[PDB]
């Protein structure tokens, strides 16, 4: 994960305030300790100070409130009225009553952190250590919106594979994206990887090997590729192709000797989420050797990432680090 | 090697297997290895001169009419009996008498399927050249489905860190319905029993135990229900993440009392796209050699369609399976 | 050379009362004179007696309202209440108010005729010398309904091609019938020709020659065949095939040597009404020799036929004759 | 003029091919019917024929039929199982079809077992001027090779087939009978203009009718509307062209019938181009009309909208047609394709 | 009453109004009131025999030829020009010369519409007999939509406790799309301006400001975006419950910033079912009474289609309304 | 009579409740309207209330409202933030929802953070007899939990909500108003039966009318047939029930209007049950009638089909409605759920 090394360095240059809504989690508190020691961020945890301070003394951590990290009590906070008032303003015509907004800013810590970032009291947020992705992504898309020039959002997960470090298409946001949606995700994935210091080498995957099937999926991947070629004529990309051809140049030269994709692709764009998560899932527990980033959320208008319940202390740290560099420039 | 049981069972009662790509370097290399180990009595299709010429250039010992039989796709007296039968089958399916005559000359798979169907051959291994669907169409049209089975499915094996693993459907159905997934699961489960392995099925989806209400997840859950009634004894559970299927520790944190115990060795997927991309990426990233694949299930005669990038070992293994399949009953 | 000869003969032996809703039409008055002269039917015209008796003079005809043909005055009749009350009893829950039913039985002669036939004050009806086919058909379907065992209606037209007398269905009712509707039409058409004393030899037509295409139009014909063979294993039928394969034995014998169909098919069943009408219209004015019958309505539970506005004086006489025989026997 | 009379419209076509014969490939060069046509083609001096097939099987059949055409003297034979330009051919076919589900291995086989691909590649390379194929097989087997290898003409995004009949009212053309199962409003409008300009070249005035069971708006079916839309698009791009619809077949062919329903119809006399809603109505109508008309046919199926002069025919196509469609294809190599 | 400024403007310039149903009793009472109050110059249609025969039995004082004209549907010297213009309009819409000829004898609404198109009349009031859509078909076909509009809509009035309330669309479109609703809304607002009332619109749904995601509540939200874009001056809000539309305090608790002030007077409905059922149940329940409805909007001539149960008062009120449309422009 | 009178049909419900008071869970225990309602319930001896919320906040309000009810004495408070049954509660919820996208982690959050789940589990376990909820938020927010935990009654595969208006015609009920958006023929049939059984329990003769914008066939929507197909199912399933349709609202409520259209309808006098084709037409009709009538509501929304005595209310519910709906829910527990 050498690509995380430059991010740790950039984050320490200008540490940013990062909200962590699940502040009573053992994995989150450990990461808060590491982030303070590394000096990459100024952590803001959300929860009951009774449960936070106690579990800190059960795990033996030096971090203390008011000094190393800020605590926001979801059950009591002078900023409550200013928060539910802003959430209502944003969701009043989206099914949220003043009462529904109030309950949210008390028992939904993801909404509290999102509103903090939206107000400007926080510069970034890392959530999803507990729950389901859409429980948290719904809130982030609703409060922050998309960034100028994008009408879709996607998630990218990375795996260290024998062939190299590989990234996978929307693994958690869109179930069956359309050609235009896939095109935007492809550009956002490529832009994200260039920002990690790596050259983007993109493969659009299918069971169709360069036109061998006419199913709507293979057909949508082919449409996606031209849209990408029109908008990014200098980006290394080719498809649609088999997985094996994306990773092994040899297998690809026998099928498309003059494929503009050189070497072994580092970015793999999938046609549907079922193919992406199952591949990502099966690869991680079998063919991978130490993930670094993921799930990387691209296209939201604020620096934010939703994670998964199995997210390790190293991932939370790495994703916070990434989100700080995100807050220094422009959201991914 | 889980193949040994297969090779040994083959060796005891070897059966006639048609290899329609008789002129292929790989098929000749395989024919010699099959005859040395006494696994199958091979029949190759192609030009006898071209086969005998290439047997020489490759330094091979097998000789025709002695170790193997050749069927000249251009010159054979049975030509009239073959196109006549393929026409009887395909006359209402857009195949004319004239098209049926071209078919039994320039399509080795049709020749090879009509052979198996007439009992002049017991099994067939094809696909080392061309598109999977090109060959499968012939196979399905000529042989039809087994009794009680209304769908076909392909299954590929892998040696992953979690042990042997099978993925379906990988080549026949793009978006199989619940009944099709229920039929593929039962077929796959019994196929794995014949290899001498306890079948441990996991139906997969991005959805983890009711987490998503997309049509794919429902499809898998309706599929689980149909498989429960039909096989109360089969170890199966879902719909779940791939990670929970292979790693018990992860599954126990989500669903402690899942009827799936240990690691799942059969992974039934929602769509071909998921099945192949998963397989393709795991095959090159978890290199541990090759065994079986793509194993065809639910066809009335012993037959398997393969890939152009198939190796000599795979052809030898799949022929060996096809022989055991010719004995006993089709998978 | 008249296949109508057997039909007329049987009509003349026991004439039946036939309603002609377009009683004021020139062609219908001519047809009544001819029908009375040939003693085939006891006619019942509908319209203003003032206007019927006037143009019977102007056309120098020798028929009278006393005995020759009974007249039903639509603007005045002592059976008015009983009619609209019956028409309302049928259509009360089908969108027709009492007021709408009272107008129908004054200024819709096809509805008057339909109710008359339903009440048994007439045995058969011929209509559609004016207006659109469905205006008249929907009235006939509503009041009469389908025959027992039948769940659809169909029109059949006749041509003299070189191959012989040749019938086409469905030409006017179902615009795109399903496999089940085609199956019933085929069986109705076979018995209609069998009743004309002709061997029914059926071809289901398509642009697909025995499976050359897998369009949902040709599949429909393939399924219609199965359904027909189960229900009438004696009937001579085959399909789906080209029109040239249906009519020329050599073209078919070369493609399908064991075809159950022999010589020329004399019933051409069509996948859609577009194919049906365009074929007939083009054939009727190109293979123009002469025809006596059509459009022959089938599946309606009373002896009724809807004609076109271009129907000749003989066509009306012919169809009236045919209608008399179903009345004597059972409806087509 | 010559629209009422039999095959007169094809005298200029023979006159123009005789003046400058072009090279025409006949992929099914081992078919008895094709061999007879080559002879008459050589005899009438209409085209320099190029057959694809096994040289032995062709000659054996030339002597068996009693033909005096001689290999290397009257025509050229391209051996499908042997040719020194075999590598150059599969190389160009692969470059066309690499992204369309054809491997390098599959490309090689096609240029040895598919004579229509061999022939298409010949014409695309300029080693032949035209091709006449599909005397054996299915129209779409051949057409999809034609389309893939050649593409459409400029300003055209759909191809169409047109078949001629000699009905009592005169020479009449029907489209689309073989390429599009259900064409959309745009596709129909393109086919119409192609059919119109094809009939112009035959030295006949195009009189188009859009056919339907809907007589000028008597049904609001999806097909009826498509035709009304097609009519507007045609009147936009070709306001000089005589066309009306949508109408019954009888009204299109018989002026008297039409005048009763639409006196002011901009269609005058009898229509000679019948454009239909779907391939089902198109082929059932032609098929029945061809066997029920007593007069014979000359051209069909005329492929329109492809960037090289090519026609795919039917297995029941007579020896005379093969000659008349080659003659047409030669005039098409000179001049422009359609 | 808001009919007084209308009744007044009618007396200024009484115009020619075709009442197709001249043989009906309710239309005959109404035409007497029209000449007495001097609102329109009636042109009734039907058999002059049964008109005078019924004028007497009803006991009326209207002199045929002096007070009102009779156009005999059976015998008229303009017949040939009438079916020709109708044929010129419906020639390509499946109407033959024979059907046109029968239409201009047997369909009074077609006679009426052609008179208005010809200029020989100024407005028409019909629908006192038969289905709404029978008459609308004719009216839509002959006249078409007015400039800038591709949608027609009917609008009924109530007197609820909040005041004069209008509901659309109740008689023309079963399922209007977002753009159709957007157009109906702007027509309904202008019509209500012409009555002298300020348009205060609510787009109704079982969804309250985003609480549901069904395609019909999404349609209403999309319809609002369209009206706000095109007509920023119009007081509108939605989608909301009917109670939120008519009770300031219920709306203020859910949407305090709402651009809608007081109780809405225009209730725009997602479909004809929700509209008619609401109107039907409120009419019988709210009681009181109204002088207008159904008001047709979007058509290129002064025309209005009524219902068979329309009172003698309505025909006079709608005729007067039509006379004002005859001056000025069509609603 | 129970019909045509204000709140008279309710007297037996209070009468019956007083005899055997049951324990009813009020998940919104911190709401003033629920605290007022709790006082009235204790004073009139209708039920043993169990509130849910922060025992601290609740106690401040019982005072800031100057009420006499006391915790542990006149009513019981279940602390959402801390309970000695929390383990078996999240466990029993997990068992129900483990294959419906709920992790053990997600369950634990919910039995602390969602009062309606705590309430649902209490009633299910048998620690409570009934539940009245939905005084805050969206209807479906509460119904989805109620459906998940309790499921349907035997021989019922659909839930339905019914509101009541005193219209000039008399007490009139409308369904479905809050559960199904586009219910099918089968669902409308089960809703009609449940609506009738509920109206009978109130001691009123059920007179049903299936409503449409079609008057007996005037229109062939999918909606019109839906109502016509629902009529067939109901007539077979319950010949005793007075019903007819599809018809306009006016015809439903006013005999003279119905007699003119359909002289011999099965429906006599005035309909008291109006069954609606879609939730859109149902809620809009009710909402506009509730505000335009001068007569107050007594019951609504009455949930039907659930296997436990439960009712989801609106946030605009008055203290009296809650008190009424709790009494109805007590009598359901003493008997069989609706």
């Amino acid at each position: 994960g050498l690509f995380m090394k430059p991010i740790f360095s950039q984050a320490r240059k200008a540490p940013k305030r990062v909200v962590l809504p699940e502040g009573e989690e053992a994995r989150v508190l450990h990461a808060t300790q590491e982030l303070v020691t590394l000096g990459l961020a100024k952590p803001i945890l959300i929860g009951r100070p009774n449960v936070i301070e106690m579990r800190i003394q059960k795990l033996g951590l030096q971090i203390k409130a008011g000094v190393d990290f800020e605590i926001v009590n979801n059950e009591s906070d002078p900023r409550f009225k200013e928060y539910w008032t802003e959430y209502f303003q944003i969701m009043k015509r989206r099914g949220v009553t003043q009462e529904q907004a109030q309950r949210a800013l008390i028992s939904n810590p993801t909404v509290i952190g999102a509103i903090m970032v939206q107000r400007g009291e926080a510069d970034a947020m890392i959530c999803g250590t507990v729950g389901d992705y859409h429980e948290h992504f719904s809130v982030v898309k609703n409060v922050f919106g998309y960034r100028d020039g994008v009408h879709t959002a996607g998630a990218m997960n990375a795996l260290l594979l024998p062939s190299g470090n590989t990234f996978i298409a929307d693994t958690y946001v869109n179930d069956e994206p359309d050609a235009e949606e896939l095109a935007e995700i492809t550009l956002m994935a490529a832009e994200t990887v260039r920002r990690f210091g790596i050259e983007p080498r993109v493969a659009l995957l299918s069971h169709s090997n360069f036109g061998s099937s006419d199913c709507p999926s293979s057909s949508k991947m082919r449409q996606a590729l031209e849209l990408v070629r029109e908008r990014a004529p200098e980006l290394m990309i080719d498809g649609e192709m088999h997985g094996d051809a994306a990773l092994v140049e040899a297998i690809r030269n026998d099928r498309m000797p003059d494929s503009s994709l050189k070497g072994s692709a580092n970015i793999l764009v999938m046609p549907n989420m079922e193919a992406a998560r199952i591949s990502y899932n099966l690869l991680r527990v079998s063919s991978s050797e130490g993930v670094t980033v993921g799930p990387v959320l691209m296209g939201v208008a604020k620096p934010v990432h939703v994670l998964t319940p199995i997210a390790s202390v190293r991932r939370i740290v790495n994703m916070v680090a990434l989100a700080v560099v995100e807050a220094q420039t422009q959201p991914l």
